[PDB]
């Protein structure tokens, strides 16, 4: 199966899922100084208050805090999308040292995670059907550098004992995700796919321009995860990230000058 080892890591993922070497793959790298400002792009609106959260679950390749996505209680709208779109789950790629994790780039600096807040089109009615659409899912992307703490992530860090290998999950109510956001919604966007398995292109992609801090110690809890299940061969949940894959025939857009 699919995995970041050596043997069944991103290089060979085309050989099961042929759109890998496809015309919109992510992640890609964000080159500053070629993005063009869209100056009739909307601001962006997040609207998390009604959010509610439900369980986090170890899936063998992140931990995903899910929700409620039955009705619209947190959405995205604005911005480059045409429409309402449902949060359903977020989760994060991060490295084994700090200088790597991200998915995205920036001028080819990499961050030492990055959050994807993922949400679906309602005009498509669950995420299954959406992710067949080339506007199903749009996918909020928010850089990790390490420094200070964000408090706002310290109630997903610590459950994460509880769910530490493929499979397990954990009662996760009442989270806001509100705390993980930076104050600027400044961001580019460009049409692209998920970053693993199956690789669908049917992600508008909204990637915030201002990271978010997290410490040291936040991080290095999210390398205590696991790969495997309970009673296999220990191999820690690292590295879950995709390299950049090239632009092709896209063009990234800027919401600021
Ligand atoms: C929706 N996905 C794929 C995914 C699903 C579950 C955990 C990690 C990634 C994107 S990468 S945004
Ligand atoms: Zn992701």
């Amino acid at each position: 199966h699919w995995g970041y080892g050596k043997h069944n890591g991103p290089e060979h993922w085309h050989k099961d899922f042929p759109i890998a070497k496809g015309e919109r793959q992510s992640p890609v790298d964000i080159d500053t100084h070629t993005a063009k400002y869209d100056p009739s792009l909307k601001p962006l609106s997040v609207s998390y208050d009604q959010a509610t959260s439900l369980r986090i679950l170890n899936n063998g390749h992140a931990f995903n805090v899910e929700f409620d996505d039955s009705q619209d209680k947190a959405v995205l709208k604005g911005g480059p999308l045409d429409g309402t779109y449902r949060l359903i789950q977020f989760h994060f790629h991060w490295g084994s040292l700090d200088g790597q994790g991200s998915e995205h780039t920036v001028d080819k600096k990499k961050y030492a995670a990055e959050l994807h807040l993922v949400h679906w089109n309602t005009k498509y009615g669950d995420f299954g059907k959406a992710v067949q659409q080339p506007d199903g899912l749009a996918v909020l992307g928010i850089f990790l550098k390490v420094g200070s703490a964000k408090p706002g992530l310290q109630k997903v860090v610590d459950v994460l004992d509880s769910i530490k290998t493929k499979g397990k999950s954990a009662d996760f109510t009442n989270f806001d995700p509100r705390g993980l956001l930076p104050e600027s919604l400044d961001y580019w966007t460009y049409p692209g796919s998920l970053t693993t398995p199956p690789l669908l292109e049917c992600v508008t992609w909204i990637v915030l321009k201002e990271p978010i801090s997290v410490s040291s110690e936040q991080v290095l809890k999210f390398r205590k995860l696991n790969f495997n299940g309970e009673g296999e061969p220990e191999e820690l949940m690292v590295d879950n990230w995709r390299p950049a894959q090239p632009l092709k025939n896209r063009q990234i857009k800027a919401s600021f000058k």
